[PDB]
RNA sequence: AGCCCUAGCACAGGUGCUGCAUGGCCGUCGUCAGCUCGUGCCGUGAGGUGUUGGGUUAAGUCCCGCAACGAGCGCAACCCCCGC
């Protein structure tokens, strides 16, 4: 049920903070605000979900990257209501290009899994059940789902592409295509498939970023609820 | 045969020169918080990033932040004495 939706608060963004590339996309500046045309969103809204539908039914991995104010957490629950990694609080330098080594955190932060649950869950010269234990909290607020990942990723779905664009840069660099939630901000052309929204309303955001999540276990049976995503929405 | 004695021979011996041919060992900047590597990233390149920044420490000690993520030689800790 989109169409209506769309226009129900996350139609058009930004003002003159715009890229001129996005000029295709817009349906006017009208009231001093960029309002976009809702007709192309939808058109590049298949051709996207296309996408996406045919790389879930093959079965591959979509790895989500928001750490955006309003992204934040609608990104772990959607991520994960649909068993996909994701990165949330901060994109490394070689999460895609570093990989390998990127990966001996993930190695060693469930070694430390294995001395939560040890004959070392009460003892070792104290002052490690803190060094280590409290370690192992870097390693938890961000490797929380980039310790699922565990081979490259097939996709790569962005919230705000100029907010996060380090990461963008480095898809590019592997051939991995980059799907999108784009606005006026930012650069089409090296989007991969382009869903070109507000980057910023969390009733947008959430809207979007979740319907997709509907696909990628419709593809698959067994879809769920509204699901759990209104965080505060208010 | 050994071992000894004189006549030879091959050799020994030299605190004789060269620390600007060396080894080892010491002193010095200085127990100063530094000096680097792996891979990634930026740069035509020498190189850079990392190791800069903000707070903090005796300290590149820790912390928050960040195209970096880690590691090695250091610092601290593992040894000795002194305190209960
Ligand atoms: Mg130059």
């Amino acid at each position: 049920v989109k169409e209506l939706l769309e226009a129900g608060v996350h139609f058009g963004h930004e003002r003159k903070r715009w890229n001129p590339k996005f000029a295709r996309y817009i349906y006017a500046e009208r009231n001093g605000i960029h309002i976009i045309d809702l007709q192309k969103t939808m058109e590049e809204l298949e051709r996207t979900f296309r996408f996406i539908e045919d790389l879930a039914m093959r079965g591959g991995t979509i790895l989500f990257v928001g750490t955006k104010k309003q992204a934040q957490d609608i990104v772990r629950m959607e991520a994960e209501r649909a068993g996909m990694p994701y990165v949330n609080q901060r994109w490394l330098g070689g999460m895609l290009t570093n990989f390998k080594t990127i990966s001996q955190r993930v190695h060693r932060l469930e070694e430390l899994e294995a001395l939560f649950a040890s004959p070392e869950i009460e003892e070792r010269p104290k002052k490690e059940q803190v060094r280590l234990k409290h370690e192992l909290e870097r390693l938890q607020k961000y490797l929380s789902g980039f310790r699922l990942l565990k081979r490259l990723p097939d996709a790569i779905f962005v919230v705000d592409p100029t907010k996060e664009a380090i990461a963008v840069r480095e898809a590019r660099k592997l051939f991995i295509p980059v799907i999108a939630l784009a606005d006026t901000d930012s650069d089409p052309d090296l989007v991969d498939y382009i869903i070109p929204g507000n980057d910023d309303a969390i009733r947008s955001i959430q809207l979007i970023l979740s319907r997709a999540v509907d696909l990628i276990i419709q593809a698959r049976g067994g879809v769920v609820e509204p699901s759990p995503s209104y965080a505060l929405v208010q």
